[PDB]
């Protein structure tokens, strides 16, 4: 049987759609299922996954490269920055990761070059909106008026893996195969571009739809009986204490400091500015799990063990439990969020998470 | 129950999605059904449909104002130009439609300006890559740049209908009881951003899941008993001698002549300029359905009569088909479309078809 997963964010984006990825891809892979991670869009957030010991906040190349049996897809429907990607690749490469014979990166990609990342950087973008300034937008702009070169168009990606238009034999793997196939999206809900905080908001739109419109692959490619089987999954990432990035990057509900959260201070990827954080906000959740289609939405909680501090790096509730203050403050907060029939997962940190549901079980069983 | 609709191109554009539009519009509407009617995308393009011996060539206004029961929707992933609006808006008042009432312009829309118009006429567009230069792209490079005007900044939207957040209220009508909802697709597959003609193509993507996205609907917002009705179908409208836009807009197989073809000259609407027309090719087609997703596809060959000249304006085979030596060639023709079990209509002129399927009778049964 085929599958899709998307990974989304709820809220304002960093909810750890990378953590929650790389989940999803050692789900299958550790149970010896067929599986593709591919990213869409382009490298305007990092998102940070954790193996043996390592930190990688990766921008371009797919957090499948954790697991050797996964191929890793770069769609159409993104914007490539070469000098990130080669980064990456040479960074997983010094760590023992094999990527460069199972990355395909798609020749209708845009091609982000130095001068889109100038344009924005020497641009009103940040001080207007909070733009990372890291060349999407430009690199978007001239791909809409067709002056922007594409990955085809640059020899030079095809030292870091295969360049090839792989939509169609994606899709027949997944018609005529059996493929799990995780879409890895990126920022979140409340950043998109319709989603109603224009001017601050990013480039595009950030639902699940958008995200398999630049993929190339729409979930009813898939069989009726793999649809049956709840085949398609958007996984929407939510966190207790919703963020932004730092500046005039629009409205916080709550808006509130890390200190008096009595928090680390947590800073952006891509800019390593400090993030702006409040309390959460379950109107903006409700219109991310309504916009991107309730019906094949799973919740996933990251970050329960900010909410509280006795959950960290666990996989399953602690002794205590039942007779504890904080069994009522998490039962309080989960009542809270919409739709939460649909919540999946409680993450308790960088790299672990509770699971509510017994997935393993039901993939043997199908 | 609720339905969804998309119509869309499956080559170049100018396949008649007006004519398929109305037809499905008039398909709810004639059986007593909930119908809405809704264009997503810019009036780069025009759709034709005829009514009571007037011949409407619209490019903002929803086709669907033919029928005085459909509500009419101008969705979030739009670019809106008030000066076509308002004309289109006068037009079809002047022959006694009524829209202003029942028409809703959604305020995230891109309001395409001026100055949008005139940048891409004085631009290279026109002559690199046969761009129709009404500002499309470049109120949409605005929009990506956050420097774009919405909707909901221009007041004078209102004097022409209501300009509201619809998007959830919509989306409740299909999951809460029997809304049929039509989308108004634009352009077709092979001009898309990505569908491998670039540069010579229009600013966005022209797949269902595109206008979707555009519309904020999701085929998956509709109930398990909807999609098992079919709920979710997409039209493919198709033309036996497939057009491009005058000038250097890119590859058209087997281009030939409208003297050659035997057949009047056809004019772009939003040009007026003479359309290029080619012979049919069967890859683009077959492409072009894979990529919308072939499993909710239903084709529709338009401009049979122009294959045919003893079909024009037929509603069923004529008379003598059987003995004729058009019967062949016609049979000869369906054979080689891609997939062409998913055949549901012969367009015979700009407002006749046979309908291959007892549609009215599905609709009373299931
Ligand atoms: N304390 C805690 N941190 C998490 C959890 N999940 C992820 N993290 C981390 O919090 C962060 C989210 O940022 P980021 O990875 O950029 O999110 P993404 O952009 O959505 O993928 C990263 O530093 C992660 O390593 C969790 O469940 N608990
Ligand atoms: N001869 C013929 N003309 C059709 C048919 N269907 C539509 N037309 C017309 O052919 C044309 C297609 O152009 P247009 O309406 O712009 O296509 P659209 O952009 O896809 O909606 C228009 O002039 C229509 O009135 C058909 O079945 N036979």
């Amino acid at each position: 049987g085929s599958a899709i997963d998307v990974i989304v964010g709820g809220q304002f984006g960093s909810e750890a759609k990378g953590r929650v990825t790389l989940e999803r891809v050692q789900h299958w892979a550790d149970n010896g299922h067929a599986v593709a991670s591919m990213r869409v869009a382009g490298p305007n957030a990092g998102h940070v996954v954790w193996d043996q010991g390592h930190r990688f906040a990766m921008r371009s190349l797919p957090v499948g490269f954790v697991d050797p049996g996964t191929d890793l897809y770069i769609a159409a429907g993104s914007e490539v920055d070469i000098e990130v990607l080669q980064q990456e690749v040479d960074l997983v490469e010094s760590y023992g990761y094999e990527v460069r014979d199972r990355l395909y990166i798609h020749p209708q990609a845009t091609w982000l070059e130095p001068v889109h990342r100038d344009r924005e950087a020497s641009s009103t973008l940040t001080a207007k909106v909070g733009s990372t300034s890291k060349g999407i937008g430009a690199a978007r702009s001239d791909r809409i008026w067709r002056v922007a070169n594409l990955v085809g168009d640059n020899p030079a990606f095809q030292e870091l893996g295969r360049v090839s238009d792989f939509t169609e034999d994606l899709r027949s793997e997944l018609v005529d195969g059996s493929l799990a196939l995780v879409i890895e999206g990126t920022q979140g809900y409340g950043l998109g571009l319709h989603a109603g905080h224009y001017p601050q908001c990013t480039s595009s739109d950030a639902r699940a739809i958008d995200f398999l419109a630049m993929a190339g692959i729409n979930p009813w490619d898939l069989s009726r009986e793999d649809l049956a089987a709840h085949g398609f999954r958007i996984h929407v990432v939510i966190r207790p204490f919703p963020i932004r990035v730092a500046g005039n990057s629009g409205e916080l509900s709550g808006e509130t400091s890390w200190d008096e959260l009595g928090l680390e201070a947590e800073r952006t990827t891509v800019t390593n500015k400090i993030r702006r954080v409040g309390q959460f906000d379950p109107e903006l959740v409700r219109r991310a799990v309504l916009a991107n289609g309730v019906n094949n939405v799973k919740i996933h909680l990251s970050m329960a063990d900010q909410l509280i501090p006795q959950l960290a790096g666990l996989e399953d509730l602690p002794e205590g439990w039942r007779e504890s203050e904080y069994a009522g403050r998490l039962r309080e907060f989960i009542d809270q969020i919409p739709f939460n029939e649909r919540l999946v997962s409680l993450g308790t940190g960088p790299h672990t998470r509770i699971e509510l549901f017994k997935e393993n079980l039901y993939f043997q069983l199908e």
